[PDB]
């Protein structure tokens, strides 16, 4: 049909920063995670390399996508599809050419795919303060992140869902460790420590004459992949304004719902969660100045000069939001 044709046309931009992910979600019948993952797996030749039966891949991905909540405005299948595709573009950065193996590329993409699965739309601190079963289970540390990992891996055991069935036992062990390491690093309470170590690597940075990153041990390699997916998770303000504003609208809607829960329980309403006392534009400038820019400037330095266009878009967007403040 015309819908399938226009979908295939949008997917041609899968290697570009600024893919029309919302449009893809609409055209695919709300299956952006399934179709983008499938497209990326074919593009990187990941099915033949790891002998993943195509029917097995689709079955797992549709199941995975079903476990992201439709009624959660930001942390849903669209956010997952976006982080996956953003990770995919960062992996193709010239400074990282031939740096990671096929197993590490699969780990980073699969981790991005599951990184927020089954998100209930409330934060770690909210789950802790409300004496929830999740926080009780995970002893108050990376409560959501440990949960997203458990569900992402448990789903592989459903009928015809084990996409890793043809990997060796050692390959399975290695991928699992890498995925756990990456998803735990998406907990914002770890942001400051990741960034500091990223800056340390930037100072001691070793490269070839063409500027390709030389990363020999696990510690250095997993550190770059953790920051890569972390950067993808914090990529909304670096995308074309039309996309960023939509993400902003969704996170504010999610945060206000949490704030509405906090108000009726008699709790102190969390930052940016009070719809009656908000400053959406100031909060975005604050988000860029204190979190997103310091991270992306450091990443830019690691892969100089390949991230220059991403950084320019970030500063343009910051300038625009600032202008909306009287
Ligand atoms: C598009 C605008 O997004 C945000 O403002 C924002 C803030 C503030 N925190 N977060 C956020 C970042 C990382 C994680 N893991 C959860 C929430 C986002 C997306
Ligand atoms: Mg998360
Ligand atoms: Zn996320």
């Amino acid at each position: 049909t015309e819908q399938e044709d226009v979908l295939a046309k949008e997917l041609e931009d899968v290697n570009k920063w600024g893919l029309h992910v919302f449009r893809i979600a609409e055209l695919s019948g709300n299956r952006p995670l399934t179709v983008i993952m499938h497209t990326i797996f074919q593009e990187r030749d990941l099915l033949k390399t790891f002998k993943i039966p195509v029917d097995t891949l689709i079955t797992y991905l549709m199941t995975l996508e079903d476990h992201y909540h439709a009624d959660v405005a930001y942390h849903n299948n669209i956010h997952a599809a976006d982080v996956v595709q953003s990770t995919h573009v960062l992996l193709s950065t010239p400074a990282l050419e031939a740096v990671f193996t096929d197993l590490e590329i699969l780990a980073a993409i699969f981790a991005s795919a599951i990184h927020d699965v089954d998100h209930p739309g409330v934060s770690n601190q909210f789950l802790i303060n409300t004496n929830s079963e999740l926080a009780l289970m995970y002893n108050d540390s990376s409560v959501l992140e440990n949960h997203h990992l458990a569900v992402g891996f448990k789903l592989l055991q459903e009928e015809n869902c084990d996409i890793f069935q043809n990997l060796t036992k050692k390959q399975r062990q290695s991928l699992r460790k890498m995925v756990i390491d990456i998803v735990l690093a998406t907990d914002m309470s770890k942001h400051m420590n990741l960034l500091a170590d990223l800056k340390t690597m930037v100072e001691t940075k070793k490269v070839t004459s063409s500027g390709v990153l030389l990363l020999d041990n696990y510690s250095d390699r997993i550190q770059v992949l953790q920051n890569m997916v972390h950067c993808a998770d914090l990529s909304n303000p670096t995308k074309p304004l039309q996309l960023y504003r939509q993400w902003t609208d969704r996170i504010m809607e999610e945060f206000f719902r949490q704030g509405d829960r906090e108000r009726e329980r008699g709790m102190e309403i969390s930052p940016m969660c009070d719809k009656h006392n908000a400053s959406v534009e100031k909060s975005q400038v604050g988000f860029i100045d204190y979190i997103v820019h310091p991270l992306w400037e450091t990443w830019a330095d690691l892969v100089h000069p390949d991230a220059q266009d991403i950084l320019d878009t970030l500063e343009d967007n910051r300038e625009w939001y600032q202008s909306t403040i009287p």
